[PDB]
């Protein structure tokens, strides 16, 4: 029997699904959650070895150990020692669309176990075991005797073992296979890998056990009483004197208790179920639970007899907490929710898809850290720890169904199709029967890119009729289907319509009204994260909070899909699809974060946490007024410092405690206003600070921040006049200046400043040359590649216009002199196959007091792509430690990723003034800049610029960051305008009308000087 | 202070250039002892007989945003027929230039004027190139408009016929300006990307006889 290639065949004695089980035998440690003796991790080194194919596996093996079989660590992805390679593939399955067959050529684990077992789990009881997670199907041995199958990655898989067990030495035999009939419903936008890759226990029941337990909690109408009430199943022999004790925790103190005997209500005509229980505990003035504030009560669940023997128990923490969605909106605890969420990915760049609490912990804080609340298990039920630590920390959780059929034609062949409703309704089932009870999950998802099939319908309704207590949702189809409770759309934009065929993806705020429409929406994806990105997220932010049916979305993704490869000298580097000799791939796709794989951040997770911050400030005359946006809490760690500074130099400062409760405003009044001697502009600014640590952040964690402009003083005062003179020397080639040390060339073939010169120090290596195009970004790339271009792509669109090649064609270079300076006076035009690009004027001037004063003066042809950026680029000479610059930062930011950034004086090492994306491109820019220090130079102006080791084209031409190499010097590019990087989605022009150069004609002056 | 502000002279030099006369002149407006706006102007003459104007303006952020960054004169003719290749026939502003197109259009003196029953501000065609009147001739990208009537006549007329013509022609050319609004007629009603704050303007312009 091929199993692994029959859908009608999921599982093969494998147990019922349930919570998660400890089988505590002690009530204290089940309170406390403490270790069970009743419960054996198994994990660890374990013997493997890898086959071709599942015929290839010798019969030896069901009974000895094979002895070229390595001793290996489990739980793990066999990739990740490297037995084969790991397949990026994005839509297109890694085999031939035939189901259900998959190839006879399938990768092969054969993992097994020498383990020894206590005389009392030999003497009684019922001993299972579980694997928590294996990739994609396998069979199960023990002792030589085969015990059962398994289907489905990310379920845990559970086998009664008391039959086959036996005394001394047992032989457990894992027969994992990596592609099955399984794999069609799991064509996630991932890494595919296989093995074992999550825990693998034994679990020792008594006979007669607890083997289900539902917890509810109903509320009334102002959350000031609630019942609890908890179902109760059992198995084996039901007696008299058997009993039921359901208590409840908060700290050290019962609250509420009850007790009672097997035997539930008159279900229908043949009676009720007499194997099940159901407690109800009134709990007058609960505490809630929230992601604002995770209040946690514990509850056990004591099986026992009537003269107070304990059998066993079983526990787990309760949120008193409801989901409905009323009026149109999603409320939790009878209030609108904003989702400041994420999709999240388990990933790690050395272990591959295997989980650990160190990592879950380190990702759950910084999400927290940087505003978010709510947060995505893209796309499958994650490892079960994740759930209990989100419980914890506080996020809501949208708990999503292993299904996805991307790769199908058209997406819903299989969802449609009846033959597979059963491997579906296995996979949707299976994850409520085990996930129910946790606070966290708000939100049941029935899986993700499948289209939209009556399979979908089905399952809704079985979700909805088995918990009542949540909404599903589900994108496919349309993103507003009979299968969703959410309008819940991926890369849905904000302003503007897509009107796509059957699945148009609205603009949000239009969908709302759409006429018949009630649901609230919150988009399942948005804001692709994918390389330099994020460009219009505060535009999302913006309608989001306006609109109160819009409530919020889950960005793609939070962590990078890098996989750590290792050189020739031994060293690491971040690697993406085809790095492994796999193919077809989606290459750099699989990258999408807002943190590189070893969890630092991107430089937009700082605009993500700026943009999902939970106060709201305005400014009228000398008054603040704070607005919390906070649903449950009272400010109880902020204090708001205030700030003004005039061109980065401190005026004044102060702090006041944020007393504002949930929803309310608090006014602030500034003192007297310095006004201040000189010439600039002042700046207010706001940073809320938290004086306490918390379990989530430390002491002194900023959590939001705001700037304004107040006064400006315009500088008015005449340069005082110098009594030195500028000398023109020109000769046949170059138009040349001196000023005492100083010394100015200007090519008269190029049309360019060729060389500076301190003393006998050249300042340039290539000289001031314009620049209207930069190395793409992902964004500007999108789909495109050599063998099949798309010709709709901005970079696609720049490359068949003759942007990246064109080349100056001088106009005119002269050199008039002046009364007190020099004035040359260039002109240049761009062209590509007889088409005039870009006319470029410039004006410099040269006066006494060694200042170069250069204007410039752009025209665009209306009919060419509009340009990526407008400004000049030389490669300086020096090579420096530091970066000073009065402008936006400190981090990198963009015309429409710069609100997170904040006007001041920066100084950074060199080496921050590069991200290092894994694809390397355009890169470090930061905006609204005023003046630039580095080395002795000095650039003022309003302008954007970057500074970096690495020129346009290097990062054009390198497709990985670890292949680059500094250059001699410093390229320098200054920008008068920059088009926004874009990002609402990264297969399709995204970048904002608004944020595109369409002007035709551009004006910018600059001053260069050595200090 | 925008209508009671002083242009008071910071610079105002002269340049003999190889083949042109430059002129260099900056300004700074004040009220109250606060700059309102700063203007460094070129004014560039060459051989053609053309005048090359340059006009770069800065605008206090904090001060209200000005309702237009221009230029005016009031001409010593007093013509027949205006001319230009902006957006026409008819009267349009920034925020309500839609039912417009750019094209070459002629018409009477008259024709430039609004004839709105409580005067103001009228007239303004956006987006030209070129515009002609008698000898004069100016080109670049700006907004105009023309008339009998200044400015400050305008705003202290309470009725459209209680205006008297004035001596020759009133000329605004205006590199830009701000938006008319009209959501309601009390309160602003102006929206932002029609607002004038971006802090620094440029426009230039050349004036020669045709
Ligand atoms: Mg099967
Ligand atoms: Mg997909
Ligand atoms: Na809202
Ligand atoms: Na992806």
């Amino acid at each position: 029997r091929r199993d692994w290639e029959n859908p009608g065949v999921t599982q093969l004695n494998r147990l019922a699904a349930h919570p998660p089980f400890a089988s505590w035998r002690n009530s204290e440690e089940a309170r406390t959650d403490r270790p069970s003796q009743q419960l054996r991790s198994l994990n660890g080194e374990w013997r493997f070895a890898w086959f071709p194919a599942p015929e290839a596996v010798p019969e030896s093996w069901l009974e000895c150990d094979l002895p070229e079989a390595d001793t290996v660590v489990v739980p793990s992805n066999w990739q990740m020692h490297g037995y084969d390679a790991p397949i990026y593939t994005n839509v297109t399955y890694p085999i031939t669309v035939n189901p259900p067959f998959v190839p006879t050529e399938n990768p092969t684990g054969c993992y097994s176990l020498t383990f020894n077992v206590d005389e009392s789990w030999l003497q009684e009881g019922q001993t299972r075991i579980i694997f928590d997670g294996v990739n994609s199907a396998f069979h199960l041995w023990c002792n030589g005797r085969w015990v059962g199958y398994g289907q489905d990655s990310r379920l845990p898989s559970e086998f009664d073992l008391s039959a086959f067990l036996r005394a001394g030495e047992n032989r457990l035999a894992v027969m994992v296979l990596r592609w099955s009939d399984g794999s069609y419903l799991e064509d996630q936008d991932m890494w595919r890998m296989s093995g074992i890759f999550r825990d693998v226990s034994l679990l020792h029941k008594p006979t007669t056990q607890i083997s289900d337990f539902h917890v509810a909690t109903r509320f009334n109408d102002d959350f000031s009483r609630a019942v609890l009430e908890a179902e109760v199943q059992m198995c084996g022999e039901l007696r008299d004197y058997l009993r039921v004790t359901v208590s409840l925790w908060q700290g050290e103190t019962q609250v509420a208790s009850g007790t009672a005997p097997f035997g539930g209500e008159i279900i229908d005509e043949r009676g009720g179920y007499a194997d099940r229980v159901t407690l109800r505990l009134n709990v007058e003035n609960p505490k809630l639970w929230s992601a604002e504030i995770p209040n946690l009560y514990r509850a056990v669940v004591e099986l026992h007899t009537a003269d107070g023997t304990l059998i066993e128990a079983e526990a787990c923490d309760v949120g008193f907490r409801e989901v409905r969605i009323e009026n149109g909106l999603l409320l939790l605890n009878g209030k609108p929710l904003l989702i400041r969420g994420v999709n999240r990915h388990e990933h790690h760049p050395l272990h591959g898809q295997v989980m650990d609490e160190q990592t879950m912990v380190q990702d759950i804080l910084l999400m927290k850290q940087n505003n978010f609340n709510a947060v995505r298990c893209s796309h499958y039920p994650n490892h079960p720890l994740w759930y209990t630590l989100c419980d914890r920390y506080g996020l809501y959780v949208v708990d999503e169904a292993n299904i996805e059929t991307h790769g199908m034609v058209p997406m819903n062949r299989l969802t449609d199709d009846p033959r597979w409703l059963p491997a579906m309704s296995e996979r949707v089932t299976r994850m409520v029967q085990r996930d129910r009870n946790h606070p966290s999950v708000i939100i049941w998802s029935l899986g993700d890119e499948s289209g939209h099939g009556a399979n979908h319908d089905a399952l809704y309704r079985w979700i909805k009729s088995v918990d009542p207590s949540r909404p599903v949702q589900y994108e496919g189809g349309g993103a507003d289907t009979t299968a969703t409770d959410i309008i819940c759309p991926m890369y849905a934009r904000v302003d503007e319509d897509q009107p796509f065929p059957a699945v148009p993806k609205w603009s949000i705020k239009k969908w709302l009204s759409l006429p018949g429409e009630t649901r609230p929406l919150i988009l399942c994806e948005y804001a692709h994260a994918m390389g330099n990105s994020l460009g219009g997220f505060a535009k999302y932010w913006q309608a989001f909070r306006q609109y109160p049916r819009l409530q919020g979305g889950f960005v793609w993704d939070w962590v990078d899909q890098s996989l750590i490869k290792y050189d020739e000298n031994g060293n690491p580097w971040s690697a993406y699809g085809g790095d492994f000799g796999d193919t077809p791939n989606d290459r750099q796709f699989c990258m999408n974060g807002l943190v590189f794989a070893d969890r630092t951040p991107h430089p937009a997770l700082t605009e993500a946490k700026h943009q999902q911050q939970f106060f709201q400030f305005r400014l009228s005359g000398q008054t603040i007024e704070v607005t919390s946006e906070y649903l449950f809490r009272h400010s109880d760690n902020e204090l708001l410092h205030w700030m003004v500074a005039l061109d980065g130099k401190p005026l004044a400062s102060g702090e006041v405690p944020l007393d504002v409760a949930p929803q309310g405003k608090q006014l602030i009044e500034l003192p007297e206003l310095p006004q201040p001697e000189s010439a600039g502009q002042l700046w207010l600014t706001v940073r809320v600070v938290q004086p306490n640590a918390t379990a989530w952040s430390e002491a002194g964690h900023i959590s939001a921040w705001q700037q304004w402009r107040l006064a400006e003083n315009l500088s008015v005062t005449l340069p005082a006049a110098s009594h030195a003179i500028p000398h023109l020397t020109t000769s046949e080639m170059d138009f040349c200046i001196e000023l005492g040390n100083k010394r100015w060339q200007f090519n008269r073939q190029s049309g360019f400043l060729s060389q500076m010169w301190i003393g006998d120090k050249k300042q340039l290596l290539t000289p001031l040359r314009d620049q209207f195009t930069r190395a793409p970004l992902d964004n500007d790339i999108g789909v495109s590649e050599a063998t099949r271009i798309d010709p709709n792509a901005w970079v696609e669109r720049w490359k068949a216009a003759g942007h990246y090649q064109a080349e100056a064609a001088l106009l005119q270079c002269t050199a008039d002199t002046l009364a007190d300076a020099v004035l040359i006076t260039t002109a240049h035009a761009w062209q590509h196959q007889g088409k005039t690009l870009f006319i470029s004027r410039k004006t410099y001037r040269i006066d006494g007091s060694g200042q170069m004063a250069i204007t410039v003066d752009v025209e665009v042809a209306s009919d060419t792509p509009h340009p990526a950026r407008i400004g000049l680029n030389c490669q300086l000479a020096q090579v420096a430690e530091r970066v000073n610059w009065l402008g936006l930062g400190p981090q990198e930011n963009y015309p429409d990723r710069l609100t997170a950034a904040c006007f001041d004086r920066w100084d950074l090492p060199l080496s921050d003034m590069y991200t290092p994306y894994v694809f390397p491109s355009e890169n470090g820019l930061r905006c609204g800049t005023r003046e630039l220090n580095y080395g002795p130079h000095q650039w003022r102006g309003d302008f954007q610029f970057n500074i970096s080791r690495y020129s346009q084209q290097q990062l054009m031409e390198t497709s990985h960051r670890h292949l680059l190499h500094a250059e001699e010097g410093t390229w320098l590019n200054i920008d008068g305008f920059h088009m926004g990087i874009g990002g609402d989605d990264s297969w399709s022009p995204s970048v904002s009308a608004e944020f595109q150069l369409s002007a035709g004609r551009y004006h910018y002056q600059l001053v260069w000087c050595q200090k």
